[PDB]
């Protein structure tokens, strides 16, 4: 019953630290968890960050999640960006009768 | 190359109802037949519903499957829970190529 | 339709290799294509095998399927098998109207 709404696009140098937003238009995007997925070219999605902040195992520190309550938004946040970090990033959650809401995605550019 | 995202874990009682949604991450969830498996402890997967709403002669009535293309999702409905009924349901669709694709499953208690 | 029989439970030691049998009940096991899936404690089923002998990219060549026309069953081998490969495996294939047929599945134990 409600969007999440991501940014379409984002580069970056490796090295360095990408962040990025998803937006919920309707009720606190911290009413349920906020899983965001990973997914590489030609490749099949994995899950990356799950119940807002925790991290699979498998899954390397450089990624944290966090929950925005200034601006009602999840976020991904990548540090020391590397080449291999380069796909698309949807997050996900629920509404109150666990119906399934992602983003439209976003795709990040290791330049 | 998609993914499938059900609702979290249910817990509900019996007589009760309940929906167990599954949302397709990209592409129209209308591009191919969505199926429904009941997974019991310990067994293998059965068929309670398979071209989006169609009943194997043995289903009862009370599952009954849909589609939603405005949220891209697709649900099951189980109407009258009994204690039987407590299983992993899991969606599952078709890509491009015509490969199988399986949501993650969820996991519904029969109070 | 027809059902698939699967081989009873079976345990092996590390690098050694195994060989998990599905049977076809009646009809020709070759009418339909045949998939293997791994699924991991609490995990939902996931592609090894896909069209008799096709590997997902991801997958490890050590997994191979085939088709025993002797028998009439399809076969599921894991050569120099790891504690990781502990899982059920299911076999499934189609009927004449595309209908999915699960086998029962099978135990496999690593030592």
């Amino acid at each position: 019953n409600f969007m999440l709404t991501q940014s379409h696009s984002v580069s970056e140098s490796p090295g360095k630290t990408v962040t990025i937003s998803c937006t919920r238009s309707s009720g606190s995007i911290a009413s349920n968890y906020v899983q965001w997925y990973q997914q590489r070219p030609g490749s099949s999605p994995t899950t990356v960050i799950y119940e807002d902040n925790q991290r699979p195992s498998g899954v390397p520190d450089r990624f944290s999640g966090s929950i925005d309550s200034s601006s009602n938004s999840a976020s991904l946040t990548i540090s020391g960006l590397k080449t291999e970090d380069e796909a698309d990033y949807y997050c996900q959650s629920y509404d109150s009768s666990n119906h399934v809401v992602f983003g439209g995605g976003t795709k990040l550019t290791v330049l």
